[PDB]
């Protein structure tokens, strides 16, 4: 097993094991990955990822998983992703939309909040 994996390879192999295309667990993946490279902790996010699967877990458990165990998780919010309409958020996020609270946490399942023009924020939440 690779002791140093790139946010490219670690995103190809969360990918590899997950159903579906534009998943909330899809931008999980992403979200996990950006924020694993900007504060280089993609070892460790790849190790509890390995672990959790080892457990039997799903990989999309694996992933909620991540934003439990891993303290960046609870150190950093979800990002905001900037949208032009409702149309624009992956048919398979279309009923994981909430609006968000005042402070989501990823660790609390908020995945990323798409801001809209209206100047409101669908917050994406497993």
């Amino acid at each position: 097993g690779k002791p140093y994996i790139s946010a490219k390879d670690l995103k190809e192999i969360m990918y590899d094991h997950l159903p579906g295309f534009g998943t909330a667990f899809h931008q999980l993946v992403q979200v996990i990955c950006k924020i694993g490279k900007d504060n280089n902790l993609l070892d460790t996010i790849h190790a509890e990822f390995q672990a959790s699967l080892a457990d039997g877990d799903s990989p999309q458990c694996a992933l909620i998983q991540i934003t439990k165990r891993v303290p960046i998780f609870q150190d950093v919010p979800p990002p905001i992703i900037h949208i032009r309409s409702r149309g624009d958020i992956p048919r398979a996020c279309q009923k994981s939309l909430r609006p968000a609270p005042p402070s989501p946490k990823i660790d609390r399942g908020w995945v990323c909040l798409f801001k809209m023009q209206d100047g409101k924020t669908l917050g994406l939440k497993i």
